[PDB]
């Protein structure tokens, strides 16, 4: 019989998922493989019922995939249902795969999607490969080299903020833009720098391993006041949602409205419910609205996951999908498909999943780097040297209707809070 | 006295010129420099008259540059007027640069623009010259894959234009022959074609022989059409690099400009811009294939890409180039080019980028031996070496073109020796 290749998506979508599906499917079909796609990740595979999976499994033919490289989202949907936890759920998945005569199993998704594939992984009977998916640019790819979907997300964010930059200057106002995603500051920083935003704050720039609510308020506050000292009572500040995952007990308590933070049954805090931008706007309007400043929060997140892929991501995901089929052919299994140095190569599971955490390592922003310093130079902010500038402190202090003494007492310490 | 930074653009525009302008201007202003922008490149500096120059130079203030990083084009315009030739013109350009107290001089442009900048350097510690390599074509000798600024914006817009044409050609069955402007290299054409899933792309790099024949290009497109026809599809999109023309033989060019002699500029320099490659191919192919019910339409993609607003990748890129230029002036550099390699912006020295024979910066073509190119080929529709040996397939494609399999092989099988496999 003709070998069967089964494909699914797990976790949250990123632009280009359809590109991976098509890159693997079209090439597979050129070899005479039957391709099937599982709807909603492992959701229905975890049940083990064969006719339930068949009913949520589709034939991925030429016509179905021929033009989805233009399309955001995933045509086979996705789910966060991961069997990684239970030994039984795993057995249920294998039963359906074997019943479907799946010879080649391809998963596209995040950390939990790959752990599911490895737990479910007879290399001659099957072969399993995951394609690491993250919009956040936080794979340990050789620094600079992006993860797929990141270019699409950064570009669309840049366009959204451009409109906000025009609206903020046209009708003076500050926007606090919350960039969804707590893993890393790549998306926040890229949108901000691309767009020329007047400030960006990411968790990586804070020296201390923990962040205080009031230091974030004061960081944005000083920028507003400096801009105001230059006659501009408007701007745009981009905040990475990860700021909240680095906040202290007390800080988190202020963030949730000076109330005990919400809690899941196991004690793990439910950080999704926080509203970092809405909170900072509240506090800032208290301190600053008496100067003629208006402040409005704005979230950017969900509109980015399924935007149509930009051309870089189109080419990227076509090469990733092809590279999956090449790994399958050349006998690989239990490996991850990544592009490093213009080559798509299967990096083995062990050789890329950090066994300490039991998960692929996280690439954060490098704030010691030349790139980060350049971005900082076009932001509006109070540097160390700025604070030691008697004449400058006099104008910004005047801007905020306070003495130069109070200004230094309040803000000068921030040089020790974030890297210079 | 505050130092004077002078800026100008030469050559054709590429998305992100304003990004470089603003990246450098804003940082220079954070240091207290005066910054001026010469309008239309070297056009008004070659004259040497200082009143006329003063008229076509502007003060690059904070408010002029603060938001242009969103904007395509160049706010100080550009020009191909290169003083690289006559030594009189070069003393004139230097009389105004020295008359304006221009301490630092930044040019943004291509080969002729940098060749111009260098020649005027060869001038006392009173001036320091730097050029910023610009090309939409991606043909700078940067480490492989790494792009020149403007390429991403151009490739992306091209993918969007071709997407519309892909929908149109399938909705109302038709073939489009898209001509991607630029004869330097195949990067732009291949990138647009691959991102868009175009059914064929043809670039000069993929042809083995130094020279190309008109009839080989026709037949390459013809085989793809016929193969799609044999799979039920009388429609598609084919992307062509305009650089096919610069590789054509005398006999090929003779057929391209009609069946006449090619036009010549004085001194024999052929006038290749007048060619209409995709229109010519479209003519010939409708002679051969129209009886099969095939419609074929040329479409050029080119000028709409030069001044598109830059995508985020290019906004960041040009911000970093503009910063890196100021940082280089500050460190006492001069006679250098600003490039980004391995994520760092560094001033490569001009002597270490200029090929000897050509005198200009090494040209980086498409690497057709790479995995990248092979991957792009697999999603194209075409007859491979193996396909020509497949008997059942050759019988289907020949029937689609209403010929015997022997007439099909005699006409097309030799194309496996024309382009790399
Ligand atoms: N934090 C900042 N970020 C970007 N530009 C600034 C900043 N502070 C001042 N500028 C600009 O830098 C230039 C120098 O201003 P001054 O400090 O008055 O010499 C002016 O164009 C200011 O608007
Ligand atoms: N040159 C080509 N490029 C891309 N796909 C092709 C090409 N030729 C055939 N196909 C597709 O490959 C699959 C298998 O073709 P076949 O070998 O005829 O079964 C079908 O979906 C065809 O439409």
């Amino acid at each position: 019989e003709a070998p069967v290749l089964g494909i699914l998506c797990g976790g949250g979508p990123a632009p280009g998922l359809n590109g991976v599906i098509a890159g693997a499917t079209l090439y597979a079909l050129r070899l005479g493989w039957k391709v099937i796609g599982f709807m909603e990740g492992f959701k229905y595979l975890c049940t083990g019922d064969v006719d339930v999976v068949k009913a949520h499994t589709i034939d991925l033919t030429y016509d179905i995939v021929s033009r989805i490289h233009f399309q955001g989202g995933t045509i086979i949907q996705t789910s966060r249902a991961n069997p990684r936890k239970s030994p039984e759920l795993q057995e249920n998945v294998r039963k359906c795969l074997r019943a479907l005569k799946v010879r080649y199993f391809l998963t596209i998704g995040g950390d939990d999607t790959a752990s599911s594939a490895v737990s479910v992984a007879n290399g001659n009977e099957i072969s399993v490969i995951s394609c690491p998916k993250t919009i956040d640019n936080d794979l340990p790819l050789p620094a600079d080299q992006s993860t797929f979907g990141f270019h699409t997300a950064r570009s669309l964010g840049m366009e959204i903020i451009r409109n906000l930059m025009v609206d903020s200057k046209s009708a003076p106002r500050w926007f606090l833009v919350e960039a969804m995603g707590r893993s890393a500051g790549h998306l926040a920083l890229g949108m901000a720098e691309a767009s020329g935003a007047h400030l960006c704050l990411i968790p990586e720039e804070f020296k201390q391993d923990e962040i205080e609510f009031e230091d974030v308020v004061e960081l944005v506050e000083a920028t507003i006041l400096k801009r105001l000292a230059y006659g501009k009572n408007y701007g745009v500040c981009v905040l990475a949602e990860g700021l909240v995952s680095k906040m202290s007990k007390k800080a988190l308590y202020k963030l949730f409205g000076n109330r005990e933070p919400p809690t899941d049954p196991h004690g793990h805090i439910l950080l999704d419910d926080a509203e970092l931008a809405r909170s900072l706007s509240e506090e800032l309007l208290k301190r600053l609205g008496n100067l003629g400043i208006r402040i409005t929060p704005k979230k950017i997140g969900y509109e980015l996951r399924c935007a149509d892929p930009v051309a870089f991501d189109a080419v990227y995901t076509r090469e990733l999908g092809y590279g999956a089929i090449d790994a399958f052919l050349n006998g690989h299994s239990a490996a991850l498909i990544v592009r490093e140095n213009g080559q798509v190569k299967p990096v083995q599971f062990k050789d890329l999943l950090d066994p300490a955490t039991g998960r692929v390592r996280t690439r954060l922003v490098d704030v010691t780097s030349q790139s980060f310093k350049v971005a900082r130079v076009y932001m509006w902010r109070m540097s160390k040297k700025d604070y030691e500038n008697k004449d400058l402190v006099a104008r910004v202090a005047a801007a905020g209707k306070m003495t130069p003494e109070a200004f230094t007492e309040k803000f000068a310490h921030l040089t020790d809070v974030v890297v210079e």
